[PDB]
């Protein structure tokens, strides 16, 4: 079958319920492979080793909330984008000194190794202190902790976090940074796959299956 690899842990996209997977990416990817027909195993794994995992063709797809960019386009291919998304920034509840982006020159950042956080904090932030993490609830742990005086990391991830685990004890501050969207991720040379998955993705959109799962994720 079909090897897909997806995020150790990247809410509400892919995370462990349970002993099952569920989530947007995972919701998604069932539909996908229903319209065509395609059976397939679900492999986890943290992210680092994704793009790496698909350049070696150890397994056949990707979903983890997978940004589309040029530069991994020169590694990997990439389906139509299927969310749109950013970056936002998390402080502890009591923070009052972290008001946007701006202020996080001088402090410390907690972000999730591999990931465009991490390349956006060292393109744009002086930080005192960039340290990273191979899952992103280790970058909120070190927040939690006061380690580091924030976390950067994909916006509706913060949100849903906040949302359904914070506890009260974050709050995102700032509005959602460098409009981005993610992508299905394939190794060079799938494009018979890939345009195969375009072509679910555009259905799936417009028989009312991608909005539905949209609203059960985001409402
Ligand atoms: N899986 C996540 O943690 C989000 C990944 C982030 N969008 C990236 O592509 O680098």
């Amino acid at each position: 079958m079909l090897v897909v690899a997806t995020d150790t842990a990247f809410v509400p996209f892919e995370f462990k319920q349970g002993d099952l997977y569920v989530g947007f990416d995972v919701d998604l990817w069932a539909a996908i492979a229903k319209e065509l027909k395609l059976d397939y195993e679900l492999k986890p794994m943290d992210f680092s080793g994704i793009i790496p995992a698909l350049q070696t063709k150890n397994v056949d797809l990707a979903l983890a909330g997978i940004t589309i960019t040029d530069e991994r386009k020169k590694a990997i291919d990439f389906s139509d984008g299927y969310y749109k998304s950013g970056l936002l920034v998390m402080v502890k509840a009591d923070n009052d000194d972290i008001k946007s982006v701006k202020d996080l020159d001088g402090k410390v950042v907690a972000v999730k190794s591999g990931t465009g956080s991490v390349d956006y904090a060292k393109a744009n932030i002086k930080t005192k202190d960039l340290r990273q993490f191979p899952n992103i609830d280790n970058a909120y742990m070190e927040l939690g902790t006061g380690r580091a005086d924030a976390v950067l990391h994909d916006t509706p991830n913060i949100l849903y976090f906040i949302k359904t685990a914070g506890n009260g004890q974050f709050k995102a501050v700032g509005d959602s940074l460098e409009a981005q969207q993610y992508g299905i991720a394939f190794p060079k040379g799938s494009d018979e796959l890939r345009d195969k998955v375009n072509g679910a993705l555009k259905t799936l959109r417009e028989n009312g299956t991608y909005n539905e799962i949209y609203k059960k994720w985001f409402g």
